[PDB]
């Protein structure tokens, strides 16, 4: 490890440590910066309590919550509960507090002669992979694993004693102009959200969850919750979501219709010149709030109320979005956010996230970093760049620390599985190997979260 600087106050916490520095590149030719950055071994008044992957193991039941403290009323389904100290918990169906440590897009895309040696079947390599994931203190595979890779871990989840819990992504809107048999308005793909005031938006909702879309999902236990969407347009840099909208050239488009009634009803004019950032921003929050109600709705309507709603993947400029928090905290049970671009999670805005979303929790559904001693291109993606595997590390210790003191973040998810063919992206190599370096840093962090919490919030 490198020597640390003295100790100081982590920035928003009442906790100490003894800073590190970690270069990072935003993009792998850009200049890289100096950052300072937390991580476990440092943290002052703190001393890594479970040490093995035995001792983990032993601490946990099949679901990777704790067993051995606090459980919560069991009703043999995932649901969210919150502690008397302002803690929010996703809670398994034994009634045991569960932490989300997920991986994303576990799909089998890497190098296919490398599968074949490693794994004998789709089986065989669910099997693996839930032991290889439990034992790095990782219980959940979270979005993008597609048709193939979904019914694989929902196939080996229904004869295993120990499952692999499954949150799937759909694409709702997408979806939904797929049945209406329309275009996406203005012919822009990044205007589907104006899609919730096309006619029969609340109803499609309802049928779909009613339907074979969701039939490997419901009444079964090992789904965590599902997501409805990834990475929505909300409003993007450059182009807010109320202009496009009052711009769109078909007059008779229903997001036009609805954009001229919010500006009309407001008082004001019906163009572009009348928007202000607020409007914008409440407009967009008109718009999440007719999404998320629609699917919340659904479920409740469903033949399985009680699956978990987990939203639609907040990135970008929405994630800061206090009228969208606001909405998806009445209506999803998890508010997911996918976490670019910062080196630290942000603390104050993470203590608004609660106060926005009514005390409804959030979870982190992508955060990652890339590592330069791969040799990768490294371009795609908003990961950063570290210099190596051990930097990853530290930056996957340093930013869930940061997420471990929000009380209302129920957990993350590592983005993702498996390298690209040139982007290091994963925990695991193209060739399917695990990243042993970064696997370490993680397992210090997964196998302790309970007991650092305990610290955090003692």
């Amino acid at each position: 490890l490198p020597v640390p600087g003295p100790a100081e106050t982590y920035p928003n916490s009442t906790k100490q440590y003894q800073p590190i520095i970690v270069e990072y590149a935003e993009k792998p030719d850009k200049a890289f910066i100096e950052a300072k950055t937390r991580i476990l071994p440092y943290l002052v008044g703190y001393e890594q309590q479970t040490k093995t992957q035995d001792e983990y193991l032993q601490s946990v039941n099949k679901y990777g919550s704790y067993a051995k403290g606090q459980k919560f009323k069991a009703t043999g389904r995932f649901r969210v509960e919150k502690n008397s100290n302002g803690r929010s918990w996703i809670v398994d169906p034994e009634g045991y507090p569960y932490y989300v440590r997920g991986i994303a897009s576990f799909r089998m895309d890497g190098n296919s002669s490398a599968f074949g040696k490693l794994y004998s079947s789709v089986d065989d390599w669910v099997a693996k992979s839930q032991k290889q994931f439990s034992e790095i203190g990782f219980h959940s595979v979270c979005a993008f694993g597609k048709e193939e890779g979904d019914k694989a871990v929902n196939d080996y989840n229904k004869s295993a004693s120990s499952p692999l819990t499954q949150a799937p992504s759909f694409s709702f809107l997408a979806e939904f102009k797929n049945s209406k048999g329309i275009s996406y308005p203005g012919q822009n793909v990044n205007l589907k959200i104006g899609l919730v005031f096309y006619d029969g938006w609340d109803e499609w909702c309802k049928e779909y969850l009613n339907s074979d879309a969701f039939g490997m999902f419901r009444n079964n236990p090992d789904v965590l919750g599902f997501f409805s969407d990834n990475e929505i347009d909300f409003s993007t840099w450059g182009n807010r979501l109320l202009d496009r909208f009052l711009k769109i050239s078909n007059k008779q488009d229903p997001a036009y219709i609805a954009a001229a009634k919010f500006m009309t009803d407001k008082d004001k004019s019906a163009n572009v010149s009348d928007v202000t950032d607020e409007l914008n921003n409440e407009f967009a929050g008109i718009c999440a709030e007719k999404y998320y109600s629609a699917i919340k709705n659904a479920v409740k309507a469903s033949k399985d109320p009680e699956l978990l709603y987990l939203g639609s993947r907040l990135h970008s400029l929405p994630k800061y979005n206090s009228y969208i928090i606001k909405a998806a905290g009445k209506y999803c049970d998890v508010i997911s956010i996918n976490y670019y671009s910062k080196w630290s999670p942000e603390k104050g805005y993470m203590d608004g996230w609660k106060n926005q979303a009514g005390g409804t929790p959030f979870m982190v559904t992508e955060f990652y970093t890339k590592g330069e001693d791969t040799k990768l291109d490294n371009s795609s993606g908003a990961g950063f760049v570290v210099r190596d595997q051990q930097n990853r590390g530290f930056a996957y210790q340093h930013f869930t620390l940061g997420l471990l003191e929000a009380k209302n973040c129920v957990g993350w998810v590592f983005f993702k599985y498996l390298d690209d063919e040139d982007c290091n992206k994963g925990m695991l190599d193209y060739n399917y190997k695990p990243y042993t370096s970064l696997t370490k840093y993680m397992s210090d962090i997964n196998w302790n979260v309970y007991n650092l919490i305990d610290y955090f919030d003692k």
